[PDB]
C-alpha cells in the first residue's frame, strides 16, 4: 500500500521502467522480425540482442557474454554492485528466443519472445535499482537460447551447465489466448532407413518396407492413447520405376504427455518398423534424434503467483507443439505462459507473421512482460513462495520417475 | 502285323475287351456320378467298385481287398494262374479316384477316373488271358484312392507301403483337351491363428494382425516368381465391434513347380505372418497341413509310348490344380494324361458335372482307357522300354534333390 | 428448517421412505441380477417390476400398464387422488433399465438402475403422501425401458410418444466414481457388404475390398478429431481358400460428441467403403443401423440442483459408452448421473457383475436414489428452478442445430 | 550351287564383304562404346555414324541425311545407279540404335546394334554391287533411331512418315542366347499426382493417397494375368513430418502382351488410383506417357527364312523389356532377333558393358549381321517369300484389332 518501500510500490516501478523502455524494446522486436533467421543461423539477432544489453545505461552495467557456448547464444547478467558480506544470492533467469520458420518468417512470434524476456529483466532491475535499503542478494540472468523450432538450443545450454545455478526461470510465448500454463508434450524424433537388394524375383523391395511400416503404424492408431501423436513422411520412396528400389527412408516424430508414455509409444513404433523389415527381407537402421524434448513441468505456486499479477494488469485467462523449455523445466523451476497479441490467426501461419510484427501486438507483449517482472519480484521478497516453488518442483519430479 | 501273337494283335484284343465291357463300365460311372460323395465319405462308391471287381467272371478271379488301409479304399489284383518257376514279375498299377465336390457334385469328372482305371485294367487282363504261349510274369493291380480333392488318399496309401512293389502306375483325368502330361505343381497348406488381449489402449488387436499379414503378402506378390501362386482367406476376423478382437484366423495355400521353390515361398510367407505378429504385439501359431502335395514328375519314355498309342486310336494332342498323384510319381514311375470328353465347360464348374455324367463322355473315356491299356502292354513286352522308364525316373529324381 | 411443511422436511420424508423400503428394494435388485436377460428378452424382469409396483400399498394405487408398447416394457403412474379444479400438473419421469450382457451377466449393473429408478419414485410419492396442505399437481411416472445395450428401447418408446408429456426425467447409472454428468457421445452403426464374382484373372475379390476398406479407415485415423472413435470387425472374410471370395462383410460403429460431427465422420467412412469397391471392382451395400444414438444433453440447472442434494447425503463428486438416454435428453430435460458402488472393477467386466450383486452396493444405490428424489422435490416446489431447467434445455437444443 | 549368279553365291559375297569391313566396323562399335550417350543426347554417335556412311567408297555413294527429323537421328540410302525404266523397287530398312544407360554405360550392347545394322546393309550392297546382269530394283535404307531406352525415337520417326515406304525392316539385339524372336510386351507409362490441403483434423493427406494406391494395386496382383507386369515408385512422399503432406507423386509403368490386354490393365490401375483419391479426399492427376510402346509382331515367313541362314553360319537357336521396335513392326514387316556375344552376364548390368565392348563380342556381332544380310537377299530374289511375309503381316494385324 502507501507504505515506504512496499512490494506493491516496487511492482509499480517495474511497470514504469518497462513503459519508459517501450520505444527501444519495440525497435528490438522490429529488428528481429524484419530479418528472419533460422535455427543456429541467428547471427543478426545475436548481434542486435548483445548490443541491446551492452547499450543499457550505464554502459557495461549489464555483463554481456557473446557467443556463449553456441555461436548465436548469449548471456547477460546484472546485480546490485555492493557486497555487505553476510548468504546465497537468488538467481533469476529470463530466456530470449529468436529463430524463425522457413519461408513464412516469424510465424511463431519469436521476435516477441526475445522482447518479453528482455523487457521483464529490464523491469526487474529498475525496480531494484530504485531502492535505498540494501537490496536482497539477487542476480538477474538473461540467456539467449537459439534454435527452438529445430535442434533445441536450451538443451545445448543445459549440457554446458548454463542452468545449474538458476533458482527460477521465466519466459513467455505469444499465442491466441492468455494462459499461465498449457500442456506441451514430450517428443522423440526418428529417421528410418531400409536397405534391400536391386529379374524382380531376385529382389528385396525397400519401397515395400516403407509402405508396410506405414500400414503397421496406421492400424496401431486405433490402440494409441488418445493423447498420443504420430506423424511421418516417406522422404525417399524410389528413384526410377524400372529398378526395384533397394533403399527407402522415412522421417517420423512421436509425442506423449510423459517420458514413460513416450518410451512405450516409441517401442511399439520400433516393432512396426522392424516388422516391415522382416516382412520385406530388408535390413533397417532406426536412428533417433540427437535430443528428445521433454514435456513442460508445471509449478502451481509460480503459476498461481503469476495469475494474481496478470489479473491486476487486466489480463483475462481461460499450443504450438513441443518446446525445449520442457527440458529446462525439469532442472529449474519455471513458467512458460502463453499470451494473446490482438489476433485470431494461428501460430505458424503466414497471417501470424503479420500480427507478430504489428504495432498492435506491442501493447500485449509489454503487458505480459510486466506480469513476469512482478512475479519475479514476488519470488525475491516472499521466502514462503520460494519454498513453495521448490516443494512443488520436487514433487512433480518424483511423479515423472 | 499279321503274325502269330503280335503285340499289335494283343493291343487289338484289349480294345475289343474294353468295347465288350462298355455297358457295365458305363453303369459303373453312372453309379458313382449319381451319388456324389466327399473325401473319406465314399462308402457307396467303395461298395460299387469292390462289387464290380468281385463280379468280373470268373467269380473271385480278381482278388479283392475291401477297406484296404482306408475305410473307402480298396485293392484288386489279377495275374495268370500258373507258375512255371524260373524271375521277378512285373507289377502294373491302375488308380481309381471317386470323390466329388461340395455342392456341385462330380464337377471334376472323378466318376470317369474310376471308370478309366477299371477299364484299362480290364483290357490288359483280357489281352493276356487270350494267350496260349505262357504269358510273361505280370500282376495287374488296381488301387482305389479316395480323397483326392482334400486330404490326399494316395499319400495315406504310400505310408502303408501300397506303392513300394509297383513298377509302373497308370491313371487318367478328364479335362478340356488331350495331353499326355500337364504341369501340376507342389502345394503346401497352412492355417494361421493370431492371439492378442481384449479401454482400447490396453489392447492387442488380432484383427490388425490378420490385415497386416494380408498386406505383407500382397506387396510380396511383385517379387514372387511368375509360376508361384498364393491364395488365402480371413476365416475369423472378429465377432462383435465393441470388443477389440483377441483372436483371428487365416487359411492359405501356396503352390510352386518344385519342392525347393515351395520351401522358399513358404519361408517368405512365414516371415510375412511373423511380421504381423511383431507389428501388432500378438502371438501366432503357424500350422502347416498334414500332407504336402508333390509336383508330378514326368517320364519321357512312358509319355512318348502313350502318345504313339493314342495317335492310333485317333486322339489328337496339343490343369485342375495340384494332385496327390505327384507324391505317387515320386516313388513309382507313372503317367497322368488328361483327356477331353466332348465339352467346353471348365473343371470344377456346374456345367462340367453335366458333361461328366453325359452319354457323350463315355466314348472319350473308353478311348483313353484303350490308350492306357496298350501302353501297359508296351511295358510288358518291350524290356528296352522298361529300362528307359527307369532311367528317366532315376534322373528326374536327382534334379528334384 | 424447523418449519411446518418445509422442503427440507419433505426431503427427509423421502429419505425415510427409501430406508423403510430398503429390504424389498434389495429383493428387487436381487431378482433381476440373479436371472440375467438380454435385450428385448427381459420377460422375467418385466414380471418382477410390474408385480413390484402392483404390490406397493395400497394395492393398485400405482396404475401399472404392462407390455407398454414393447413386450418387456412397462409404465407405472401415481398421483395424489384429489382434484380441486384450478392448471397443468407437473409430470416427473423415472426410468428403469434391466437388460444384461451376453455371457458375463449384469456387468453394467443394470439391476441397480432398475432399483434406483423404483426407489427414487417411491421416495417422491412418500414425501408427497405425507402432506396435509393440498399438494401441488404432480404425476410420478415410471417407465421400464428395455434393451439399452442393443437396439435402444427408449427410442422405441419415443416413437410411441411416451415422452411427449414429461417435464423432467431422472435416472442413474452405477460406475466407478460419482459424477452428476459424464460425456456420452452420439453413435452410428453400419454394416458393409461387398459383392464380387467367383481362373483368378476372371475374378472380383470381395476379400480385397474388405482389407482395402480397413486400410482406408486406418490411415484416416491420423486426421480424425481426437474425440472421435471408430471400431469394426471383418465378420465374413471368405470360406475356402481355393475359391476367390465373392462376398465379404464388415460391421462398424462410429462415435462423435455431436450429431453434426458424427455426420462428417460417417461421410468420410462412406468414402473409405466406396473407395474399396472402386479399387476392387466389387459392388457394395452400406446399411446403417436402425437407430442412431444421440449424445446426452446436459442441463446446468438440474445438475447443480442434484449436486447440492448429493453433497448433503455425503456424496463426493469429481463412461460405459453411448446410451439411448441421449435421445431422451433431446426431447425431455433430464439428468443421468453416474455413481460409485464400492468397487474398483470396470464396467462390462466379470468383476463388475460381482459388485453389482453384492450387499455392499446396496448402500450406494439407495443413497443416490435419495439424491434423485430430493432433486425431484426441488423441481416440484421451486418454480424458478423449473424455468431454469427449461431455459437451459432450450439453449442447448439450438447449439445442436 | 556352282551356277552363274546363284543366290548362294550372292550370299557368300555379302559375307566376304562383311569380313573385309570387320576392322572399320569394329572401330565404329568402339567409338560409340567408349563415349556412352543418353537418349536424345547422342551427338557424338550421330557424328560417327554419319561420317561412316559418308566415307564408304566411292565417296557420297551413300546418300546421307544428317539430323533427319531428330537432331541425333540420320538416314542413309544406297541403290544401284542405273534405271532401265520398266515397276516398284523394293525398300529394305536396317536400324541402328546407339543410346546408352545412366551410370553403367552401354550395358545393353547398343554399340553392337549400330554395328550390326551398318554391317548388314554394307553386306547387302556389296552382294548387289558385284552383279553383271542388271540387278532387281532395290533401295537399301539405313535409319539411325536414337532414344530406345527412353522416349522411343522410332516412334518420332514413324510420325514423320519415315517408315511409310519400307517393305521390310531388319535389326538385331545382343542378349544371352540366339533366338529369331522373343516376346517383347506392350507398355504404358503413367505419372500420378495427388493434391490435398495442408490442426491435422483440417487436413487432406496426400501421402495417405499414395500409400492407399500402393495397397490397392498390391492386392490386385492376385487377379492380374500371369503375363502382366506392374512396377512403380513413390517419387514424392512428403518433405517435413510436421506438415501434413498436401502433395504426393507416383511413377508407374504397366506391361501386357497385347494392346487390348494393356488397356484392361491400365483401366484397373486407373480405378486403384482414383479410389485412393476418394478414400483420402484428395484430387488426382493421372498423366500417361507421351508414347505407348507396342508389342513386337512376329512374322513366321521372315523368321523361318532368317533361321535357315543362321544355321548355315553356325548359329544354334533355342528379353531386356519392351522396345519401340514394336511400334515399327505394326507398320512394316520386320524381325528383331537376339544374339549371344560370348558372355553369361545379364543385360543392363555393369558386366554386360564389359562384354559389349570386348574383342570377343565382335565375332558374334558380324556373324549375325551376315545372317541379316542373307535374309535380305532372300526377300530380294524370292517373290514367293515377299508375299508370304505380307500375308503373315496382314493376318497378325487383324488379330491385334
Ligand atoms: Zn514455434
Ligand atoms: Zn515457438
Ligand atoms: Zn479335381
Ligand atoms: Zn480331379
Ligand atoms: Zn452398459
Ligand atoms: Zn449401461
Ligand atoms: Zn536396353
Ligand atoms: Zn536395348
Amino acid at each position: 500500500l502507501y507504505f515506504q518501500g512496499s512490494l506493491e510500490l516496487l511492482k509499480l516501478r517495474s511497470a514504469e521502467c518497462i513503459d519508459e523502455a517501450a520505444e527501444r524494446l519495440g525497435a528490438l522486436s522490429r529488428a528481429i522480425w524484419s530479418q528472419p533467421e533460422l535455427a543456429y543461423e541467428e547471427h543478426h539477432a545475436h548481434r542486435v540482442l548483445t548490443h541491446f544489453f551492452e547499450r543499457e545505461p550505464p554502459a557495461a552495467s549489464w555483463a554481456v557474454q557473446p557467443h556463449y557456448q553456441l555461436p548465436t547464444a548469449f548471456r547477460a547478467e546484472w546485480e546490485p554492485p555492493e557486497a555487505r558480506a553476510p548468504p546465497r544470492p537468488l538467481h533469476l533467469g529470463f530466456l530470449c528466443e529468436y529463430d524463425a520458420l522457413p519461408g513464412i518468417g516469424h510465424a511463431c512470434g519469436h521476435n516477441l519472445i526475445a522482447e518479453v524476456g528482455a523487457a521483464a529483466a529490464l523491469g526487474v532491475r529498475g525496480a531494484l535499482e530504485g531502492l535505498p535499503r540494501p537490496p536482497p542478494p539477487v542476480k538477474v540472468v538473461v540467456l539467449g537460447t537459439p534454435a527452438e523450432e529445430d535442434g533445441g538450443g536450451k538443451i545445448d545450454l543445459i549440457e554446458a551447465g548454463a542452468f545449474t545455478n538458476l533458482d527460477v526461470v521465466f519466459m513467455a510465448h505469444p499465442s491466441q489466448e492468455n494462459a499461465a500454463y498449457l500442456p506441451d508434450m514430450a517428443e522423440h524424433d526418428v529417421t528410418v532407413k531400409y536397405y534391400g537388394k536391386a529379374y524382380p524375383w531376385e529382389g528385396l523391395n525397400a519401397l515395400d518396407a516403407a509402405v508396410l511400416a506405414y500400414n503397421n503404424l496406421s492400424v496401431f492408431r486405433q490402440q494409441m492413447k488418445p493423447t498420443w501423436r504420430v506423424h511421418g513422411i516417406i522422404k525417399n520412396g524410389g528413384v526410377k520405376p524400372n529398378i526395384i528400389p533397394s533403399y527407402s527412408e522415412l522421417i517420423y516424430y512421436f509425442r506423449a504427455p510423459s517420458m514413460k508414455e513416450l518410451q512405450v509409444l516409441t517401442k511399439k513404433a520400433e516393432d512396426c518398423f522392424r516388422a516391415a523389415a522382416l516382412a520385406s527381407g530388408c535390413t533397417v537402421e532406426i536412428k533417433g534424434g540427437a535430443h528428445d524434448f521433454y514435456n513442460v513441468l508445471p509449478n502451481k505456486s509460480l503459476w498461481k503467483a503469476y495469475m494474481e499479477n496478470g489479473r491486476k494488469l487486466g489480463i483475462e485467462f481461460i499450443p504450438s507443439g513441443s518446446t525445449d523449455f520442457g527440458n529446462v523445466s525439469f532442472v529449474v523451476p519455471g513458467i512458460h505462459p502463453y499470451f494473446h497479441i490482438g489476433s485470431n490467426a494461428l501460430n505458424h501461419t503466414e497471417q501470424y507473421t503479420e500480427a507478430a510484427g504489428s504495432q498492435e501486438a506491442q501493447f500485449y507483449t509489454l503487458r505480459t512482460a510486466k506480469a513476469l517482472a512482478m512475479t519475479a519480484l514476488d519470488v525475491i521478497f516472499k521466502p514462503e513462495l520460494l519454498e513453495g516453488i521448490r516443494e512443488d518442483f520436487k514433487l512433480k519430479l518424483q511423479e515423472e520417475q
